[PDB]
Order: structure tokens, then C-alpha cells, then sequence
């Protein structure tokens, strides 16, 4: 058996039982193979999740590198929305991504992304933090979206607040916070670039 | 004697012992030495359990919620966020337990003050809310990433190599504060434009 096979069945299983219900043993039976066999492909749940996170981005995170002439603001915005769309493709997708560092095969992309940020005036540290903030914000928002759904006296302001949240799926909150981050990054960058 | 607090304390201990995934009614019942059903006499269900744990984590470790006299809204958000983060980092998966949750009746007053505070500083309910939600989402994502990576965890390109050296500098606190400040500067830019 090979990756695409294991992986596709794993993604199929993930949608069926969710992340907590996902076990290498279930994947083995899912694939109708011996656990010892599967083991060398996916040694533990951790490895499986890492493989899944990687595959999910590879298949659905269509945006990663900025186009020639693209602004850094747009680069960050697209990386976020693309990341978001990919995580939403599968059940517990955000939870699956948690704790997965880039694969070596994405290193060149990451270096390019980092270089791009520095070419735009960001110190490597600030460019890195901006990217991390976008990623973290996106995870939090998606985790919240994919969650609160399954999870299904009030002061006036609060009642109204909760009312506003019910009227949204989460995309509005995500885009708002995302644009705040970028605008925040803008003010800071401009200020610093004056030195 | 079995009572809600003992269920919460054991659940917290258990959560800290095996994580949210290992936090099962069965195992919790086991740890408590009682039949699962009896737990429901004190906690409607596991979602209620998780909600209760979330409330308890903040009750014990989130020492900041309301702004000090004459505190700026920027400071109010920054302190809430940082205090929220510290509380979430206290327990394994403390952040996951908070996912999907909503204000408990015991937090209503606090939350109203917080939203009211935002409205009194220039924000409309909607924007003040979105500002807070953005902070919450950023904080949840950053903490979950932190915790999850620590749980799990050559010649390299100069930038990634440096980035890796920067991320090993701390638990993620500096990256968090930078992102949090960026958010606040973002809200600030927005508010100003009215």
C-alpha cells in the first residue's frame, strides 16, 4: 500500500468518526490491512494527523506564494483565507492541523514566504510573527466555527452580542479579525520603516 | 460524597493527566469510583462538563477581566487576552475545553461590563464584539498551537533557520504579544476612521 491510498482512506475516516474517533487501528481495518503493515506508514495517531494536515493543505490550500507584484497585505490575506478554506474541507480539520510543523518539502516555500516579507520591509522576526499571528488567528477562528456548531437572564448587550453571533457562520468574524491584523501590521510597518 | 465540584476537580485533574481526548465519562467515572450515570446527577452531560471545566479554569487562573479605573480599551483587551492565555496554558488542552463554549450565567455580569466598557470607549456593540472575538480566536489558536507543538516536540535556508531560532526563544509568548498588539493597532486604526 502507498500514501495516497492510506491518506485518502484516512481523510474518509476522519469525516466519519472525527479526530478523536480516528485511530491507526480503525484506519488499518478501514484499509483492511494488518496493523503491523500500516505501522511503517503511520506509526501513531500523531504521525497520521501530521500526514493528514500535510495532505489537506497540499490538496486544498491553493494559495501559498505571492504573485509577482502582489502586496504583502494581499499575500497574508490570501494565505489566511486559503488556509481557512482548506481546514474547513474536512471535519475537525483545524484540530488535525494543530501541532504540525511544515514538512521539509514546504521549506522552500516557507523560505520564499519569509524572504518575501523581508523584501517588503519586515525584519525577519516581524515578518515571522505576522505570519504566525495570521495562522494562529485563522486556526482559532476555524476551530471555533467547526466547534460551536457541534455544540448544538441574559443582559441586554450580551443578548444582542450573542444574537449577532448567531446571525453569522463565522466568515464575517474571521474576515474582520483578519483585516484588523493586517491593518495592525500596516501601521506598525509604516512606523518602523521611518527609521 | 459525590458533588459537582468534586466532579470538576477530578475532571480537571484527569484532563491534566490524559488530555481532553482521554477525558471520558467512563474514565472520569472510573477515577471517581462511581457509575457513569451518577455523574449526570451533577453535570447534565459531557458538553456541560467541558463547559463547567472551562468556567472553572478561568475562575481560578484568569485574574484579569474587568478594566482598572481609567484603563484604556487597548490595555483592557491586551490584559484580558494575556490573562486568558495564561489561564488556558495552566491545563493540558485547557484551550480545547474552551472551544465552542459560550458565556455561563455566572459570567453574564462580567461579560456585560466588558461589552459595555467597549461601547463606552467608542465601539458599537457589533465592532466591540468583533474586536473581542478576534482576540479570543487569536488567543485560542496561539495557545492550542503552543500546547500541541510542545506535546509533540541540519543545514537550512538562512531565514527559516533564524525563524526556528526565534520560535525556540520562548513558549510563544513574544509571538503572541506581537499578534495581540497588531490586532489592537488594527482595531485602533478602524475605530479612528470611525
Amino acid at each position: 500500500l502507498d500514501k495516497s491510498k492510506v491518506i485518502n482512506s484516512a481523510l474518509e475516516l476522519l469525516n466519519e468518526v472525527g479526530i478523536e474517533g480516528l485511530t491507526t487501528r480503525k484506519l488499518a481495518q478501514k484499509l483492511g490491512v494488518e496493523q503491523p503493515t500500516l505501522y511503517w506508514h503511520v506509526k501513531n495517531k500523531r504521525a497520521l494527523l501530521d500526514a493528514l494536515a500535510v495532505e489537506i493543505l497540499a490538496r486544498h490550500k491553493d494559495y501559498s506564494l505571492p504573485a509577482a507584484g502582489e502586496s504583502w497585505q494581499s499575500f497574508l490575506r490570501n494565505n489566511a483565507m486559503s488556509f481557512r478554506r482548506a481546514l474547513l474541507r474536512y471535519r475537525d480539520g483545524a484540530k488535525v492541523h494543530l501541532g504540525t510543523r511544515p514538512d521539509e518539502k514546504q521549506y522552500d516555500t516557507v523560505e520564499t514566504q519569509l524572504r518575501f516579507m523581508t523584501e517588503n520591509g519586515f525584519s525577519l522576526r516581524d515578518g515571522l510573527y505576522a505570519i504566525l499571528a495570521v495562522i494562529h488567528f485563522t486556526l482559532g477562528a476555524v476551530l471555533e466555527q467547526q466547534e460551536h456548531t457541534a455544540a448544538l437572564n441574559l443582559p441586554p448587550l450580551l443578548r444582542e452580542a450573542l444574537q449577532i453571533m448567531d446571525s453569522d457562520d463565522g466568515e464575517q468574524a474571521f474576515l474582520h479579525g483578519l483585516e484588523s491584523l493586517i491593518r495592525g501590521f500596516e501601521v506598525q510597518l509604516t512606523a518602523l520603516l521611518q527609521i
